[PDB]
């Protein structure tokens, strides 16, 4: 009895291995960790000298790439993250205006996917709020922090950023420096647009400093990560010395693979305004006469054809219980770092192409995409240019 | 920062051999076998994969079968988390939580410090017996009646007896109240079936930590009957949705397996080790809690330090000392300690479960207790001892009560 489950479960990971090796993998909520990073995160670290350098050398490399008077490092996830500033001084987007649910908004016209940068304005010293928030799951476009830092503190609001979904892109100076931009808190996940280990990170200025560490839930006895700060500090030093070519191509292939698809016939949004500026492409599958699928269809029909991507809820959608919404969200930032370019996007939206406008059987497409997707599982943007998606046996 | 890759695979690496050679006896770590550390570095950075449904469900069957419970929940990402769903799902913001009290040797979690601080605001203590170490069971069920709560909790994180769950029953039944067990730090124990059954004693929740006595992963583990099995699945949030967190799932499975198989034997073995290890320490001049009742029911060993006549050494100074001595253990306030604003506690906690996971039996707890007189009483110095110490715990490396008799503290290398 029971002796075969340790080998059960070897062998279904190994096929998720060899799986996802053949798959183009398109969600923005996930990336791809180097062998270095994920070699720290095999070491357990389960009367502890080697724990306090590692989580020094996290705070001086946090605070050396997003340039801030403090970083904590402690939080296990952006979620954590969030609720270490949200207990601190105790909104921002609707969930189906902006994603990340909470709940222990900003004027948003839908037609132009960011916030109103004139009635936000407005809405900042006739609403009285102490905690202002530009963060969201859906973050096509930068937030207007600029133009709220000129209205926050004459009426007594502190500013924060969630960006984790965009922490990477700010990491490699691309998508926007709010830090320098009039935020004072800037919260993230560290898994997301930056390639390393699941865990949380938080970035502020000593200007009034509230001493989160204080209210983190600070237990260095009790239930921690540890063995992810190893493999976030050279997560940190690949983000440092990378970072920059990794952010600008990320942010292209994201324009080059939208474009891609609108001029396949894709009524991916914003044309005018060029797409995004961050690493996802958001496509309404509902007003997109030439497809005849539902977003659900599509989704499930892609994973037959080893296209990984998920259906989300654009703002305009039903009564918030969808089991069938409107849009489908991608990501480019892994396949950036599996080292796709610009002229690989383009591959890739023909892919999907085929499966939502040729009608093409998502069997027979499979065979183009795990050719495709084989040509690509090496770890780009790292110190260590090796096998991703390599199995390593420990017994 | 080129070399900063090459620097921590050298701090994790000497972090490795360090604790090759050292006296582990830190009563909230133990160890993982090879299988479930293959398992989280497989590390897939997780509404796409087919694979990951499969290893969650053969992990939440798993868990029904060891133990016992109709229902089980394994999206917590620690004990901690797996308190908070339960408190989310029993209570309403400002009700009363009887809890374990800190200075008591309950947990920060029940407490109004930290997650019963966001919920429940109104959290009351069980009556405690400091001569004993246990909970007032008798005053207790005259507390239920009288102070009527919504939540009854047992278990705590100085836990050396198990704890009245079946006399609080009949009384919370009453005042229609819940009871719920926080297994954190004896989930192992439970699952080897030898501290006590709170599932058969009343407990309509288990929760617990899997990395404790539990050799699992780090993350939690919710336990409950099919009543509560949609009201719990809606309130835990880390899970299917936001952050899979399916690498340490797979490894939990893999530890599930090695509790169904080695559990009874194992947990049978760390009850003995730690009586074993408490007697040999008693017999030695160290004031170790509880001598009538056979010092411990659990893999605790609880020792009163500055009511160790023979001593001499602060309990804050020795925790110090025995680090020096590569004798890994945890300073802890004590029940009868003035302030819980106290950075000099009274007392010492060891725990026997990485030990007994490393292979050590009742004759090796007493060459523990040996060097731990060593530096205490004869005032040897700790790097003196440090070297005996080293060579004792070099040979205690293998992991048993696993599928691969395999080497712990062994590093692989990714590239």
């Amino acid at each position: 009895m029971y002796s075969d489950v340790p080998k059960f479960i070897r062998d279904v990971s190994i096929k998720q291995h060899e799986w996802m090796r053949e798959s183009i993998k398109l969600i923005a909520s996930e990336n791809i960790t180097s062998l270095a990073v994920r070699e720290a995160c095999a070491t357990d670290f389960m009367g502890c000298k080697y724990i306090d350098e590692v989580e020094t050398l996290c705070i001086e490399l946090s605070k050396e790439l997003f340039k801030a008077e403090h970083a904590n490092v402690q939080p296990t996830s952006g979620v954590v993250a969030n609720l270490a500033v949200f207990f601190a001084e105790t909104m921002a987007l609707s969930v189906p205006d902006g994603g990340h649910i909470s709940h222990w908004n900003h004027p948003f016209d839908p037609e132009e996917m960011n916030i109103d940068a004139d009635a936000m304005v407005k809405k900042i010293l006739e609403e009285k709020p102490k905690l202002i928030l530009f963060g969201g799951s859906l973050f096509p476009f930068p937030h207007p922090v600029a133009d709220a830092y000129e209205a926050a503190q004459e009426v007594g609001a502190k500013i924060a950023y969630d960006g984790a979904h965009v922490l990477g892109l700010i990491a490699g100076k691309q998508f926007q420096d709010p830090l320098r931009e009039g935020a004072e808190y800037l919260m993230g996940s560290t898994h997301k647009t930056f390639f390393g280990p699941q865990g949380g990170v938080i970035l502020t200025t000593k200007e009034n400093a509230d001493k989160i560490d204080s209210h983190v839930f600070p237990g260095v006895v009790s239930n921690h990560h540890l063995h992810h700060k190893a493999g976030l500090a050279i997560a940190l030093a690949e983000m440092l010395e990378f970072g920059e070519a990794y952010a600008k191509q990320v942010i292209k292939n994201a324009k080059a693979l939208a474009q891609a698809l609108y001029e396949r016939g894709f009524n991916v949004l914003c044309e005018h305004k060029d797409f995004t500026e961050s690493h996802q492409v958001i496509i309404d599958i509902e007003s997109s006469p030439d497809i005849e699928f539902s977003a659900s269809e599509l989704a499930k029909m892609y994973e037959e054809a080893n296209i990984i991507l998920n259906k989300n809820l654009l703002p305009w959608d039903d009564v918030n219980n969808s089991d069938n919404p409107s849009g489908i969200r991608l990501g480019t930032q892994e396949c950036t770092r599996l080292g796709m370019k610009e002229k690989e996007m383009e591959e890739i939206a023909e892919f999907m192409k085929r499966i939502a406008i040729d009608k093409e059987k998502p069997e027979k497409v499979r065979e183009d995409v795990k050719e495709f997707a084989k040509e690509y599982s090496t770890i780009h943007y790292s110190f260590d240019e090796g096998d991703g998606f390599k199995y390593l046996r420990f017994y």
